């Protein structure tokens, strides 16, 4: 275990090997960590657990820290398996220990563990739990950030906000604190997490943070459930969340596509050229979805003012990876972004219009599509290059 | 080169390494081959070429066989890049050589190569080309089998049908003939090809084969553009195509899904149990789409009387790989098949109904969906098992 601050002990688990979260929907290229915390004042409090995979290690390590019977309260901020996964193993040893959680957390904890006989204590925003020595926990409900059961726990005096998933990132390191790790790697993982997970709830992020800030509670540290503890200028991640939540976009355009014989790829490259030679301010990224990291594409889409999506026509429909990615984007609800569909066809086509419509359903403000037959010759590539020019002009953040 | 029969020489290319066709839409787990044929009678005829990747090898090997100038006619059955890919390199050496192809082939050849100055000779079904020694080529248009440009070429006397893609398979072997290779491996690759490529055109397969058979032309060999030459009971693959085209289905049910935390997986296994303990005649296959070969899933769907597709709810929509696979199936147009959607959810759900509707759009006759909240307990697993029982009864090919 590691001392976070005073009597706050980190008793979590580092995961250097993990590469997949939520099936394979989230790729963790730098592993992850599952942060659990043990607070030892007059009362002993355990905050969250770890992934079920490491329940054996977690309980044993916890034993080496404290007799399990001396644990007074258990706090569950969020009942997703990577945080509440070792709960069944733990409660088997100390079944009478009270669990403090939201009303929705009873549903989700029971939904995974099927032990409704556990002693649940429903908490609501403003509710407190005294732990002695002039210190208390303050609970803050954060529903749909990102689950119905989600909440945060604040420790007075030490001024530590246990924010669970919020402000966290999948970044495994032997060092605990934000000032002890690589800043570029930390930021990349932070933005990757928000873009792929929190984007659809951005309208909820601002008001909740505003509400939390309105409590006028001091914040020395933010101890999340993933990655580093924020101790040096800890509210920097809070400020990033405020920027990211405000329908964030940079002067950037992301192009991605799938292709069966590279014709649509040729179109994508030509479009990009047209953009770059029209507006030098725009950052351009191109991805073949069949050969790229899906989460990296989505992080870029998050950072972009607009996107161009390409597909050829395959059996009168679009290529499946594009349909899949478009489905997922429809769930992420990107806001204030523009889009244009493009791609090649052999005879009757139809996939480009099909894609243009689904992008619109996904919430993008649609510009005209770009189409070509078979492999683009020099004349066709000119038209693609001109399309990029028209897009760059239409989507310009400022004149010229 | 290899002697196919008499003066027919195989001058193609084996591809032991290839693993992806049409982007990554078709996985070639046993590599492939690109069959090109040189007929040397009074006239010298080249039938098809090979993938562009091997154009250098192809032209050189062809040189070792014959002076390129002594080639009288070039036949292009199909202008997809894996057969017409080396055409530009070849025609650079012998630009005056006539190319015999369908009207649609002019569009597709020019569409890829951009050399419309080439000497094209449009052919239609019944058209002939004398090559001397009492032998002639007979052309047969096969539009949308599987491209608009597709055709077959028949050689009289030797009685060889050059069928291009049709009756072919992606199966690389040093041996040329069907009786010289592993029969189980050959069949598997043959069925994989039809299921993933030809399924949507099945209504066209029967009439065209009936038309071709009506010509009363003898068939000693079927020389396709992929894999083996059929010489021993060659029409066996023709008969298989007739069976496969007739909305083929076995007493088989395929279950596939994606899952973020395995709840839908638990549902799938329980459903399968219910089926197996209700109808022992049914063959059951289960696939996690995130961890499985997509083409294997589709081959099974092709062989199945019905399917069950599972998804959890992810940001109010379905998981992307399921949406992608469903999109692709909508293009393949499976016929006379039944389907049922299932999966888990956390709160409001909606993905299971969303999937049920899209399966219906894909052409499946829909049975009721199966839903569960979070992880299924023993009672929930019973309901899943009962769902399998109800499906088995509904989809029974015969009583009991
Ligand atoms: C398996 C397959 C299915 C196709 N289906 C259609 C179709 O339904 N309609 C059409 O116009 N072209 C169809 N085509 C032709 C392609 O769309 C055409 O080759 C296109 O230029 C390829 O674009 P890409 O190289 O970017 O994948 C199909 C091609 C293949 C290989
Ligand atoms: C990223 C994510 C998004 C989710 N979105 C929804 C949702 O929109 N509606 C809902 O009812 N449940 C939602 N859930 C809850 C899951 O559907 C629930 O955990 C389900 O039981 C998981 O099924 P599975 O393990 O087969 O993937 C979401 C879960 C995750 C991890
Ligand atoms: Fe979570
Ligand atoms: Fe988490
Ligand atoms: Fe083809
Ligand atoms: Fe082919
Ligand atoms: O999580
Ligand atoms: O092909």
């Amino acid at each position: 275990s590691i001392v976070v601050k005073n009597n706050i002990h980190w008793v979590g688990q580092r995961d250097w090997e993990v590469r997949d979260f939520h099936g394979t929907e989230y790729k963790t290229l730098r592993g992850s960590s599952y942060n659990s915390y043990l607070i030892r004042e007059e009362k002993n409090v355990l905050i969250d657990t770890v992934k079920h995979k490491f329940s054996r290690e977690f309980v044993q390590n916890l034993r080496n820290e404290i007799d399990l019977a001396d644990i007074d309260y258990i706090v569950i901020n969020h009942a997703e398996e990577d945080h509440a996964g070792a709960l069944t193993e733990l409660m088997a040893q100390i079944p009478d220990t009270p669990i403090y959680c939201t009303a929705n957390a009873i549903d989700s904890i029971n939904g995974h563990h099927h032990h409704p006989e556990w002693n649940f204590n429903v908490v609501k925003t403003g509710d407190t739990l005294d732990i002695g020595n002039g210190k208390q926990l303050i609970f803050v409900e954060t529903p749909m950030l990102h689950w119905p059961d989600s909440m945060m726990t604040y420790l007075t005096g030490d001024a530590v906000l246990f924010s669970n998933d919020a402000f966290g990132q999948h970044y495994c390191d032997e060092h605990l604190f934000n000032d002890e790790v690589d800043q570029t790697e930390l930021f990349e993982q932070c933005q990757r997490y928000y873009a792929n997970i929190l984007t659809p709830f951005s309208r909820l992020v601002t008001p909740k943070i505003t509400e939390i800030l309105g409590f006028n509670l001091p914040v020395d540290m933010i101890a999340t459930s993933h990655g580093v503890v924020w101790r040096d200028n800890p509210t920097q991640i809070v400020e990033l969340y405020l920027k990211w939540a405000a329908d964030y976009q940079e002067d950037r355009i992301t192009i991605f596509y799938d292709t069966m014989s590279n014709n649509t790829r040729m179109m994508a490259d030509a479009i990009a050229q047209g953009i770059a030679e029209t507006d030098p301010r725009v950052a351009v990224k191109i991805f073949n979805v069949a050969r790229s990291d899906k989460n990296e594409i989505l992080t870029n889409v998050f950072r972009s003012k607009g996107v161009l999506v390409g597909t050829s026509t395959m059996n009168n429909v679009m290529m499946p990876k594009i349909a899949g990615l478009v489905e997922e984007m429809t769930g992420l609800r990107f806001r204030n972004k523009r889009a244009s569909a493009f791609g090649s066809h052999g005879w009757s086509g139809g996939a480009v219009d099909r894609l243009s419509t689904r992008l619109q359903d996904a919430g993008f403000e649609m510009s005209l599509s770009l189409k070509a037959k078979w492999r683009p010759d020099q004349d066709a590539l000119k038209l693609c290059r001109e399309h990029g020019r028209e897009i760059a002009r239409q989507w310009a953040l400022a004149p010229l």
